[PDB]
């Protein structure tokens, strides 16, 4: 019967810093990680910035030799799992090892690598193709190259859900500890698509900001001058354990994970319905999953990508989900500052989730000079808000109409 | 506890046929879906053969404007994912959709169209990659075509494990429908990597047969001649349901999916251990959840992929699952006439197995000439074998160590 599960430890690259706490402290600062991208010329794009990871050392966390063979987000992926599990002070032995797995995804996986090595066969020929290209690129090998190094013989998986990734990563794992398939699971997502396909692609479709003379003024969630998203580069990582599990070790617990929703919009491939409908199920599904009343919830990390219909969608959701409520909780967007991390995006945004919880601090929407008609909530505009917070929420909702929520609470 | 999921709907796209009765009926006459690649030059490539779909129409299921917005992987899905709905004689209302849910996955996801969008970026720069291109080439957007094009409003993902996605996908919307968290699931997998990348970076890594002169030999699971798998597309898709459901609205039931198993290797990026210990796990963990003894399994779709360690390690494995039923068990691989269609092997070799346990045969292994050292167990050599057969196992084994195992008995 269903087990209860935590948060023991958490790992991270984002636009912000290297790790959770440098992270953190840019999030509470109101700090943008968003900046001219420099490891491309962009001249010929329509948009010429992003949240890059700044510094990113690889050689902190594997050789120079292993490292060659792999696309960024799968080291961004292992970076963050490896502080997620040094900060949950778990040991792996044989007694354990077949209880503990990893479900760490991507929403688009090796982009760069498979454009690095397409340049190779067309230029070239088939000869000059890594014999990496495989095992460099696709996306499970996150969950495969950790597994290797940290020998977790548990269940070993990756979702693919495009900008919901992070969040099913993290849900899916804890009920598979939740129904006993494991004791521990290392979940998130990571995501590296800053490359000619990657921002041409979403150029195409006209769905970034374009605003590349202010750069940290372009993702600006519910503001009347958006005018789309903020492509970023990173990694979340998140050990889940049970409950006894973590209790019997004396681990240090950040948080408890009682609810999960999912839901498909079956509306749109790309466009989130107006009246935010497939949304507000999913967070229905995710407080009846968690035995809240809706009036328990005291702060939400929105999904808040800085589009028209996807900002409005979620206002319109929380309203009908929290009623009169909708005005007392406080939901913000940290992508306001650390950009659309994509697949990675639900994985940070559940690390910002519990730190909330842990600080009693809701983080700020940056860039919100001028809310948009009916944006009228408490979206923590500018500046950071310390406030009571039992309850945090962490919505994402992605390509396919497809939707997830986090429900995180404090654990005594 | 825990409710009973049944099998109520098949679909596929194989290189034996444009649907389930086509592809079976060549899988039990021995017949190859191997030749050589057409409408593509192959020249500087060291393999010039896989299996294709041959004479897939999309338009008996999409509009020409639908189509071109998708890689052929998501067109292959949502063929297999049709046939499957149609075949169930399901009927989506407004009183069952939120219970209706998707998980069709990918090992390797869109390369073609990354290839063409490629192509395009080189030659004229990003202003002419498609406006498509991004939803039109992610993993999820099978998931979510067909939850839009029926209205399934339940749980909306999907998988990528490499070589095991199909086998994950099957086995997790089977726990959903267990856990109450879904009536109706469709899951499965597709797959389309005979582009020049897939043959390029898979050719790179050498894992290839390059058994050029005979396209119909080169896929010989366990004779001492194979040298590597040969790669294939195609997609399966099955509807799972609960048992009440399927009885309530007189569904043919076609099998009770009764077992599920997962481990991870922790070994190697791409080969197996010699003794097979992570196989072995997952099949032990499969038996354990369906409540059976390794005694009452009949027969065992192989993941036999043809490669010189993967076949021998499944060996291991069995022999060590099964100790003195091991050589009472029938066990082939149906890649020794599909090709390994990677993601989406797992969809299409359930199905084969469901279609063993309805027919009381297991398919041949074709080209098994000259068994390997140690390859002595009943791999049902050449030609298709009557028999009894209650319980029916279905493994796939992929890079990064993941390892899936479906556990299928006759229902009545
Ligand atoms: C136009 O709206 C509909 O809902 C129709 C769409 C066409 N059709 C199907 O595709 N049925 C399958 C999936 C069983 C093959 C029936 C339902």
């Amino acid at each position: 019967s269903r087990r209860r599960v935590v948060i023991t430890g958490m790992g991270m690259l984002s636009p912000l810093g290297l790790d959770v706490p440098s992270s953190w402290e840019g999030i509470l600062a109101g700090r943008s990680g968003i900046a001219p991208i420099e490891h491309m010329d962009l001249s010929a794009y329509s948009t010429r910035f992003g949240g890059s990871v700044k510094g990113f050392n690889v050689e902190e966390y594997l050789s120079a030799k292993e490292a060659r063979k792999l696309d960024l987000f799968i080291q961004y992926g292992l970076a963050a799992s490896f502080q997620a599990v040094r900060d949950s002070g778990l040991e792996v032995t044989d007694a354990n090892r077949e209880r503990i797995g990893v479900s760490m995804g991507s929403g688009i996986g090796g982009l760069t690598n498979i454009e690095n090595n397409c340049r190779s066969l067309f230029e070239q020929g088939p000869r000059r193709i890594s014999p990496f290209f495989v095992p460099g690129s696709i996306i499970n090998m996150v969950s495969g190259f950790l597994s290797i190094h940290l020998g977790l013989q548990g269940p070993n998986y990756a979702l693919t859900t495009a900008q919901t990734t992070g969040t099913h990563s993290i849900g899916m794992a804890a009920r598979n500890i939740a129904y006993g398939e494991a004791d521990v699971m290392v979940a998130g997502g990571s995501e590296m698509a800053a490359c000619g396909l990657g921002l041409g692609g979403f150029g195409a479709a006209r769905a970034l900001s374009t605003r590349n003379d202010e750069p940290t003024r372009a993702s600006r969630p519910w503001d009347r001058d958006r005018d789309g998203f903020v492509l970023s580069d990173g990694s979340g990582a998140l050990v889940l354990e049970e409950l006894e599990h973590a209790r019997a070790r004396g681990a240090r617990i950040y948080a408890e994970l009682v609810g999960f929703g999912m839901s498909g919009d079956a509306f749109h491939m790309t466009a989130p319905p107006e009246d935010g409908a497939g949304a507000a199920r999913c967070m229905k599904n995710a407080l009846r999953d968690a035995g809240l009343d809706p009036r328990q919830v005291d702060y939400i990390n929105a999904h808040g990508t800085s589009t028209p219909a996807g900002d409005i969608a979620e206002i319109a959701a929380v309203k009908s989900v929290f009623g009169e409520h909708a005005h007392a909780l406080s939901m913000s967007s940290t992508k306001s500052m650390t950009g659309h991390l994509l697949g990675a995006a639900g994985a940070v945004e559940a690390i910002f989730s519990v730190l909330a919880l842990r600080d009693q601090v809701a983080p700020p929407t940056i860039n919100l000079d001028n809310p948009d008609e009916g944006c009228d909530l408490d979206l923590v505009a500018h500046e950071a808000k310390p406030r009571k917070i039992d309850v945090a929420l962490s919505n994402s909702f992605g390509f396919g109409g497809t939707n997830g929520t986090l429900v995180f609470r404090r654990f005594a």
